């Protein structure tokens, strides 16, 4: 199984689970605060684990891209933090956003005037750490994909816990309030005005299903500012894709480069026959966010993030997804359909990326990058299974026509996983957070034999099959 | 953790377990006959797997070799059947093996005149045959250990269904026969006559300990032949004891080169140090067998044979190998000491190599060198660990001041383990038994680093430390 001479190898980062772990890297935000309470550590909503114990990469990032090049990688996609770009709020520094009267931003100017103001405000320091974080990659003659939000706002932006006791009238209020998405515009500005010349491509944002419906509808998940409302998981949506418009907007006014959204992606299957209609209609709601961007003309590619899938049957007169089945598997154990799951209870399902590309070649018709795939394993006993599994199904739905441009693993090293904190480990490289020092697992090696020949050698093939790993 | 310039990475096969697989090289012996039994099928006593199944290295292992060799490999132990040699008997061919009154051989002569009397009874394509196969990794400039003996018998010296049924005295009976070992000897002299030219070391003889206790005492393992008797167990391991000395004497009629023994040595552990001068004394028992050979001046090497322990404590008023711990933990599970236990239900456990070699050196001070290490793990979950943690431990007991000269893993490929048949996956590449495809495990692209190397590198060390892989 071969894959094209330019198609991509790496993987991708985040600033809050990535940067932290030696000092001089600590920056305050929503998150920050977040998984820093007392009361949400003492309830086990989040871990009590902390991000400035993790993996240092704000110091030792010229190590990790040494690993990552020899594994013959050439494309990173990672992060930039508002909260380390603008720690002090921007809302006096005014742009011209225009909006129609249904609330779409129909156009944005960031003038060279205005940027230089804020830079008067910035953390200018940060942003000049970052450009040598990114060109230690360059340099290198590789691919960098930057993407301008990963989840933490800055807190004068989000207060989350503020929020959680007195509601969203009562403190800064994160995505729920309107001018979030035009302070979010001129970040997105200021950062595609300096460093355009370092990024060939740019995502607006990542997983942004994820911020809303576990923000304020799942609350189980631990994230912030975790209140129950539909009313307000539907604002934070609403102005998800706005911001999303207005960055596109923003970034194309400083750059030629290609504009792109990254996507949380659940493969969904019916448990049986009679629900298959019921499905294809969950699908369309649940990806409907990506659809309205593609449809309003806003996405050059699409970054697709496949963990796993949603097995959806009826309990109690009602269509549900099941447990013991995609992400509602058993943590360390099997799937009812024999299957492994990740230490996460993620099942182990390759043929569900292969049906999404396929999905999604179809509804958008447009260049896609895998940009977040992997594993929580801590000990490699399933990554390569994974990796090599996943990998042919990109390799399949290429052959029936999708446009893969390249595959990022979810991640070159283990992280700070966000409410779990360091337990879940989805490194091809295994990290000791208490000494920073790296190890590569068994899946990097299998990695850099497929990424260094392109291909899925015939001797390596045997890893997509999954029977020996699979119950019965 | 470096090893020294002229330490040896490779693998161990033998005969019967990897030789079959494609039409030509099926051939009959106590063994064949055994695994081919409908009632020993029935019973469950074996698996009813069939070795003329097998992966086919008599007509593969040109490809073999080169996978080893690619795999940095420069050591291979095989091995050589006597029912292939001599198919028909070879009693009316005189020797002089001259024993003393106590029944130990003093000294042997095979003369010349005597080896071109047995040519013209022996299988001379099987010779020529074996000669290209063991050509093949020669010319590639490597080093390899021929071992003469590993369980199958020719059927005109072993008949074991006969001797189940009718007793020992009815039917040929193996090692229970005095003279199976004078026709021994006559194989030993004809195979160094001939091969000695292809060969670097010797080894007598694979795990005689497990020929009689198996075969005779612990009849749940499924071994010919099957009938209790402590009495046949202590002739067997006299018989086998006098095969070696004989072997050896033979062998130095026509060979200058150094002659050792390769012995299965299970690590024995007390539950708790009430226990631990009563276990001292079962290793002493346990490893009895070599004792003897080295205190005859009769071993010039050991090839060490280590897989898993045993852990001992009070049951009935008597000191006993505990279920939970070692060889005798629960298949594909854990041992109570929380290490995984491999397919076959063997515990992990790299310590008992390290007090192992340590005790080996200070009772015998011999070279020595692991011939077989390994584990059952169809899907190379726990493998990679395996390979690197004993590795470390043979780095260990070496730092110490054990005599090691070299590593070879149980094995290269999956082959047909006994009476369990194919189930027992050892490979560090998977053998499809119907397509007869070999496929890399990522343990050994590990194996590849290590060896290649002459080193563990630091990016593997974690691969030793079993924390991740230990429950609670």
């Amino acid at each position: 199984a071969k894959f094209p001479k330019n198609f991509m190898f790496g993987y991708s980062w985040s600033g809050f689970q990535f940067e932290m772990g030696l000092p001089g890297s600590e920056v305050e935000s929503d998150w920050w605060v977040w998984v820093h309470d007392k009361e949400n550590i003492a309830s086990g909503l989040v871990s009590g684990d902390l991000p400035e114990n993790g993996p240092a990469y704000w110091h030792l990032y010229k190590q990790d891209h040494d690993i990552a090049e020899k594994l013959g990688m050439d494309c990173i996609r990672g992060g930039i933090e508002w909260a380390r770009i603008f720690p002090k709020p921007t809302f006096d520094v005014k742009v011209d956003v225009e909006k129609d009267e249904e609330g779409n931003i129909i156009s944005v100017d960031v003038p060279e005037s205005t940027i230089k103001e804020l830079e008067k405000i910035a953390n200018m320091e940060a942003l000049e750490h970052y450009r040598k974080i990114y060109s230690d990659w360059k340099e290198r003659g590789k691919t960098f994909i930057l993407n301008l939000y990963h989840w933490p706002l800055p807190l004068w932006i989000h207060d989350p816990i503020a929020v959680r006791k007195l509601g969203p009238d009562a403190a800064p209020a994160g995505w729920l309030d309107e001018k979030t998405v035009v302070e979010f515009v001129k970040f997105a500005a200021f950062v595609a005005y300096h460093l355009d010349d370092l990024v060939d491509m740019w995502s607006t944002m990542n997983e942004p299903n994820v911020v809303y419906n576990q923000g304020y509808i799942n609350l189980a998940s631990g994230f912030p500012p975790g209140f129950l409302s539909f009313e307000a998981a539907e604002k934070a949506k609403f102005n998800l894709i706005q911001a999303h418009i207005g960055a596109y907007d923003a970034i194309k006014e400083y750059s030629e480069k290609s504009v792109g959204v990254i996507y949380a992606f659940a493969w969904h299957d019916p448990l049986a026959e009679e629900y298959k209609d019921e499905v294809e209609e969950i699908r369309k709601k649940d990806y409907e966010f990506v659809t309205i961007l593609h449809s309003k003309g806003k996405l050059d590619w699409i970054g697709v993030n496949y963990y796993s899938r949603l097995v959806y049957g009826a309990k109690d007169g009602h269509l549900v997804p099941l447990p013991g089945y995609g992400f509602m598997s058993e943590r360390g154990g099997f799937a009812k359909s024999g299957r492994p799951a990740s230490d996460f209870g993620w099942e182990m399902y390759p043929e569900g990326l292969e049906n999404l590309l396929k999905y999604l070649n179809n509804a958008y018709e447009l260049p896609m990058i895998i940009t977040e795939n992997g594993m929580a394993d801590a000990a490699d006993r399933y990554r390569p299974h994974y990796l090599v599994s996943h990998l042919k199904a990109v390799y399949n739905a290429m052959k029936e026509g999708a446009d893969v441009r390249g595959y990022l693993h979810w991640s070159l090293t283990d992280n700070y996983e966000w409410a779990q904190g360091f337990r879940m480990r989805f490194g091809l490289v295994y990290v000791d957070f208490e000494t920073k020092k790296r190890y590569l697992r068994p899946s990097a090696l299998v990695f850099r034999e497929i990424a260094t020949q392109k291909e899925i050698p015939e001797e390596l093939a045997h890893l997509a099959d999954l029977k020996f790993v699979t119950r019965k």
